[PDB]
């Protein structure tokens, strides 16, 4: 008596299929990665940039509160919590900030420069008094770290020319104020000039800035308000301030180099000593999966993000523990014999097949690299709806071809074993004519004695029919 | 002698699907998974009424054109109808500045409070507050103005400084309107307003903007040639908005408390409100249906289905209809796979419903994982653009386009891939079912080759039966040679 | 004895596919759906010739700039070329506003005509049109200005209020250009414009904008360090356009009369223009294809194949090429794709079953048009441009591509591997039915040699096999023991 079957363990793994749900398998991979470190780490061996209580302008403008983020000099992302609220402590309007935390998002590293001393660049103006209730830092008023705050000197404020050339030999970019005053007492006050004018003009940038003055609402005890500015200037150009007043002088600057796979994420996590090559705001992940449900912000190599509650593709046979059944006892291969052995030489083929099939999924699903959100301001609600329809469009089409194609392959996993098994049952029968009874359940009944060394022929495939065709009986 | 054959289910019917191999494939039953019928109505969304705008534009709406009146009453919808002969709006020409921007706002507005945020008699006593009628707004044949503002003018041969404030009690977004006009002649300036240089402040904790009037010769417009710039903010609760203005301001006569909700929008059709209630509604007509995909219109406001431009959908779930294994049995009613009897006792034809109730599972299971793949389609919104944002416009356009391109091959490929597959699942059952016969059949019956067995011996119903309820002991009729 | 075999087609084709469960599988018969040929000119499209700026943007096109007076002379294109060094283009410092914006509204556009809006000796009598000539904007050694502007100053001292209106005769959209001077310091504005306060106006039904010069010490770009503003509008058929200034005006001297068509664009190539023809082309060359696929270049002119990153894009449309069921493919059998071989005692041969080729290669071929019919003819496809303060514009305009380009280059790749591994499971299928029809007719008179071959117990003559091909063989003429 010789048997064909196929392989049966203790595997609880289900998987799906077009035609039916829940099929109980020997073998499976799972290509979804729900597992996260839950903390900040290292990418390429850098830290990210941490703001803690402040957000990207109160970082670059020198809110007092984030001294600790001036002497940062180099990370790999930034990084920025949940209540980030501290930036510009003047109430004021901060023209294309969003431009701006874009153009971070591409800064690896930047170089903090002294771009106009204080007591050198200005000696016919007032560098101190420049301090704000609004401001305030350890209970006395201060200023930004990085601007300075530029008022008349002895009851006069003369016309103020200052210009610099980039010798950096990189993109600097420069950040100054105009200050709106409350009232015409304060404008005379402070800039002893009622009618002023703000001039800030380069060979790619040009801009006159009018000071308002108009009665406003008090935001932080404050009826003035600060417009903010940046502008980038390429090497080599130079960059000139004209002012009569009202005008905010660029005390620090930053000298810019250029980086990719940077970006800026808001993140509730903690960072600690660890170096991974795929960071999410819940935590960093190290999977070569082809698929993720993490988070859809991702920063370095990372899965494709999805919506998939499971993905689980067959890499073996349905477990059937009770051809109507696997033998569970067959641990050496999917395809043997029963009176039970393996077939190595069938199940190796199988193998192939299958980690080739695996590979080919892989190799069509690209890692995704760095995937940043973007802000918009007020006015900006229909780029927003259009940047929310397209993450939304390429994340529904993205989840759809995952779960559609592990339904389709699974459905063809099982048939691609149905078929082996019974090619070579079938192979068997063709080697064996009349001289073993077909059952029909898988098992041979053989008319003649077939020793240990009889079966292993069948098996290698050089079986003689004619040396066990005489004991022809019945 | 006996015979017993094998085949299936055939019936009349005129459905046809394609396959990648073949195409015009007639087919026993299908299942249609596009949606092409609508009512042709504008029906309720969950049972609340859409804010039909008429011969009046959002503009005209918003700001209190006196053409539409009949609109100030209105404090709730579900979405928003706009007709194409809808060309009330801005009847004092000028710019409305962030129009569409506004629109866009008010797409995810799914209620507003209109009150007086300054009353016309109490706020301004020292302004003329009759003297805003122009000829451009008119209404009932004389000169009218916005329902919603209201315009200053010098008063008594003189225009003192204006300062107002409004603090935000509603505990909501406030939207504030507010205009700025700009004379034809400095002549009609003075009359107007009597400062010369004049200018206008609107100042909130977060809005900050100053208007100075311009002086030009100017083309008429409505027979105008002086142009008002409209202008609007969004007041948060709590919030302080001060205007402050000499002359050439048109002051907020009322203003709006917001309300968000979602799945609301802005849609041009030109179908009438009918007392009707749906979960999808397109400009085309509202649908009602549980189909995956649609050819209607891809605007759409609630649950819808997705839109493709796909002209036919329909998948497989039966077997090939071709009537005279070489054809199918029409007579056989009972089930997809069955038998023919031949015992001379009682002929007949039958079904296997062992093997028709796993084929059925499998096909039902197959239809039902394809419309869970495909979500619903949500409310789609269109976006408008000013002559300055054809760039945006064109990227939009790609958005749209280059989905539904997408969506609309993965509908077609879908059902080709798998009409193939079931027929392929079909001829496969029915060649197990007749090697199940053989098996039990091993040498007492012959085997003709064309889906029938010839039988050697003689089988009765119990015979018969066995061999259908697979219980056949072929010892007890093998002696019969 | 003799003896019928069943067998399948094999050739000299070294073509290799790809599958999901296997890779480079050499096939006999197969086609290439991705396009990677082109003849690398600018050619013709609808026998219409594009205009090619040279050294010349678009910006120095339409002002007038002196280096591009050979575009003056454009009325007609069908697309708009540019050199990687366009560098001549607002010869005098400034900006130009909506400069992006201006160059969709030109993608738009197929044909404009160039007409004098205003004279230049009629328009202004009260008004300098001389002196209009600065260092920046120099041509043949001498300083010139634009050919489309006229540089207005002040006439003996004096520069009067001025007010020029136009009316749109042409029919057309009219796209009209001006600029705003800004000098460096207030005695050079007096120099130019006698008025040292000054306003420049321009008004219409759907434009209105009111310009005020500024005055600032500035870094000298091009030996200048005052600025002019480019602005520009599209004027409506009737509409009336007013211009009111009293100085620092660059006023128009040139319009055009702009004629809209669909599927122009302004592309970027180094290419050469040849007198050809073609229904696509391509920033590398023109695409004369009816493929689907293409991996030349995604910025496309026409009716083109849609942009994939695939490499290679080869379907099956035969058997697997094994030459040597059966152990190797037959190079003999020429005639189709499944057929038959037989040794009786009148020679042997190769013969061909027509009736099941033709089955499959009609699947075959509905399979690869069905394939080809759902992929769509990529049109017009041009480059967006952004502004330094557009970079976000530009990465979202750069996301739409990018996430495009992932999934279609996917969906094709993946379709292919799909339907290879189904293509070669068809043929099996087929072959394995041939062996069976055979084997079915031969019910007990043959013998299964089980390598695809039957052996016959009796003498099957020429005609007798024809039979069993014919599928018309009749067992018991020949029921013979022969054991
Ligand atoms: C960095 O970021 C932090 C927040 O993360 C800022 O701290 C906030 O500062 C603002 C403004 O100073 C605070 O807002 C104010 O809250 C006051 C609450 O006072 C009550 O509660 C305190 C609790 O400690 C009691 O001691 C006190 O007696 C009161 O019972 C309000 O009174 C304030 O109103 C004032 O301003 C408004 C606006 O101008 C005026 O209209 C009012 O009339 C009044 O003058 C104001 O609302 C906020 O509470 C602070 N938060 C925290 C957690 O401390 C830092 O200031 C910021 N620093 C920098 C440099 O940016
Ligand atoms: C059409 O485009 C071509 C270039 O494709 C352009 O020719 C270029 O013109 C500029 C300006 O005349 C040239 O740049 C100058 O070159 C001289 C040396 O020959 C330098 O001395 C100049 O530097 C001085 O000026 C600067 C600006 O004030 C100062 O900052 C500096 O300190 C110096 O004082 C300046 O670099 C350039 O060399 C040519 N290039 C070529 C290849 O000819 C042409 O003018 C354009 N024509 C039109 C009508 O637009
Ligand atoms: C609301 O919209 C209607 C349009 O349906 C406005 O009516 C239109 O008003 C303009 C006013 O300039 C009319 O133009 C003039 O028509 C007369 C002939 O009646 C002609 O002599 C003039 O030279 C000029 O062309 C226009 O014809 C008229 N159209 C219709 C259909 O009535 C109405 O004024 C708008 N009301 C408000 C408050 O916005
Ligand atoms: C800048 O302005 C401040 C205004 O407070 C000046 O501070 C005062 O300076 C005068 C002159 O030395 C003293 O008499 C006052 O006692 C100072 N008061 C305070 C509170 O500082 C400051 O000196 C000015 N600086 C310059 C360089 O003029
Ligand atoms: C036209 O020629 C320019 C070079 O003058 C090409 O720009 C270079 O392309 C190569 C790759 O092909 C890059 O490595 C260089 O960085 C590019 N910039 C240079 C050399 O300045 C440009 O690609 C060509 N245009 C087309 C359509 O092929
Ligand atoms: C595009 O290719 C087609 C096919 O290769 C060309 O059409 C053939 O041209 C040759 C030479 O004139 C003729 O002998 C054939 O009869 C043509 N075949 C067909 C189907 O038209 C066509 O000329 C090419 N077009 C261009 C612009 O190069
Ligand atoms: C399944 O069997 C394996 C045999 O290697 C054993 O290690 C494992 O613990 C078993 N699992 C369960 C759930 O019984
Ligand atoms: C088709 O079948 C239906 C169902 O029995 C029947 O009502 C109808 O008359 C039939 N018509 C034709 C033309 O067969
Ligand atoms: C399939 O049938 C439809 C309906 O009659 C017809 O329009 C179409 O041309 C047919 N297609 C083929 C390939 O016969
Ligand atoms: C406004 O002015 C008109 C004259 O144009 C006058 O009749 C009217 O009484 C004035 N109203 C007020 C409140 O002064
Ligand atoms: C939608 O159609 C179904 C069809 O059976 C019907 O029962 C249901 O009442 C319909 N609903 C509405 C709101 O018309
Ligand atoms: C195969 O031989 C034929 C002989 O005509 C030749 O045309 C063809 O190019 C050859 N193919 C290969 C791949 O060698
Ligand atoms: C198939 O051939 C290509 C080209 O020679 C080669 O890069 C690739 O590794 C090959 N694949 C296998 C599985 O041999
Ligand atoms: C314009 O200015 C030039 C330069 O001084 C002068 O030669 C010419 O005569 C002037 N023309 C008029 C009409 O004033
Ligand atoms: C083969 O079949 C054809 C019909 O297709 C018939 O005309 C011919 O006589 C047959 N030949 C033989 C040898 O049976």
């Amino acid at each position: 008596t010789i048997c064909i079957g196929y392989h049966a363990n203790n595997s609880t793994d289900t998987v799906d299929t077009v035609l039916e749900k829940n099929v109980t398998v020997t073998h499976s991979v799972n290509l979804l990665e729900d597992s996260h470190n839950g903390k900040l780490c290292k990418l390429k061996g850098i830290a990210p940039l941490q703001l803690g209580k402040c957000n990207i302008a109160g970082w670059l403008l020198g809110n007092p509160e984030c001294e600790s983020l001036l002497s940062a000099r180099s990370w790999s992302y930034i990084v920025e919590t949940p209540n980030s609220e501290n930036g510009t402590c003047y109430p004021g309007d901060f023209i294309d900030y969003e431009e701006l935390r874009e153009q971070l998002s591409s800064v690896s590293s930047f170089e903090r420069f002294e771009i106009f001393p204080k007591e050198s660049s200005w000696p016919n103006h007032n560098t101190t008094k420049g301090v704000t209730a609004a401001c305030s830092h350890a209970g006395k008023s201060s200023f930004y770290r990085n601007l300075l705050w530029l008022t008349k000197k002895g009851g006069s404020y003369p016309k103020l020319s200052k210009s610099y050339v980039n010798n950096k030999g990189k993109e600097v970019l420069v950040l100054w104020g105009v200050h709106h005053p409350s009232t015409s007492t304060d404008q005379q006050s402070l800039y002893q000039n009622e009618n002023a004018y703000v001039s800030v003009v380069s060979s790619n940038y040009n801009r006159r800035f009018t000071p308002e003055i108009a009665e406003r609402p008090k935001v932080r005890g404050q009826a003035g308000r600060m417009n903010y500015y940046w502008t980038l200037l390429e090497p080599g150009d130079t960059i000139i301030f004209e002012a009569t007043g009202n005008l905010i002088a660029p005390w620090y600057a930053f000298a810019l180099s250029r980086g990719s796979g940077s970006g800026i994420i808001t993140s509730n996590a903690s960072m600690h000593e660890c170096n991974t090559k795929c960071q999410t705001p819940q935590g960093a992940i190290n999977s070569s999966l082809p698929f993720q449900n993490i988070h859809p912000v991702t920063i370095g190599e990372c899965p494709k993000y999805v919506r998939s509650t499971k993905l689980r593709m067959v890499t073996g046979l349905r477990n059937i523990p009770s051809i109507e059944g696997g033998w569970t006892g067959m641990i050496d291969g999917w395809y043997g014999y029963h009176h039970y052995a393996a077939d190595q030489k069938s199940t190796q083929n199988a193998i192939n097949g299958i980690t080739n099939k695996v590979n080919s999924v892989i190799e069509k699903m690209n890692t995704q690299f760095t995937a940043v959100g973007k802000e918009f301001n007020n006015l900006e609600k229909r780029m927003e709806n259009l940047n929310k329809k397209v993450d939304d469009g390429f994340l529904d089409i993205w989840t759809y071809n995952a779960e559609l194609l592990v339904l389709l392959e699974n459905e063809r996993t099982l048939d691609f074993h149905d078929s082996n098994v019974k090619n070579l049952y079938e192979k068997v029968k063709s080697q064996l004519r009349n001289n073993a009874k077909e059952i029909g359940n898988g098992c041979f009944e053989f008319y003649h004695k077939c020793d240990n060394e009889c079966m292993e022929s069948v098996k290698n495939g050089t079986y003689d029919y004619p040396k066990y065709s005489e004991e022809s009986k019945l």
